[PDB]
């Protein structure tokens, strides 16, 4: 129930990418955790997430939806930041320059729907 940010200070985050993009330069820190009010997915065993800079979006989620191993109707979707929806073919490392946090991770919730209210 504590998130990421709740359970790592901000010093150890920016220390964990600080230090695994000197030794990994061309990935992504990625934080993926699950929608608070979400009912319908279940949960990743793991939250912090390496991925090649140059997968796109659509791929990543390829990539969850069988770490998830889902039935091909099952919507899930990722919002970057709790919220946003940027293309799928956007490339990580263009969502990484436009979206990373202060500590260096980038951040995404996943969520069976796109549209709350």
């Amino acid at each position: 129930e504590k998130t990421f940010k709740q359970r790592r200070s901000f010093e150890q985050r920016v220390e964990d990418v600080r230090l695994i993009r000197e030794q990994h330069p061309t990935k992504i820190p990625v934080i993926i955790e699950r929608y608070k009010g979400e009912k319908q997915l279940p949960v990743l065993d793991k939250t912090k997430f390496l991925v090649p800079d140059h997968v796109n979006m659509s791929e990543l989620i390829k990539i969850i939806r069988r770490r998830l191993q889902l039935n091909a109707n099952q919507a899930f979707f990722l919002l970057v930041n709790g919220h946003s929806m940027v293309s799928v073919s956007t490339p990580i490392s263009e969502v990484y320059e436009s979206e990373r946090d202060e500590d260096g991770f980038l951040y995404m919730v996943y969520a069976s729907q796109e549209t709350f209210g």
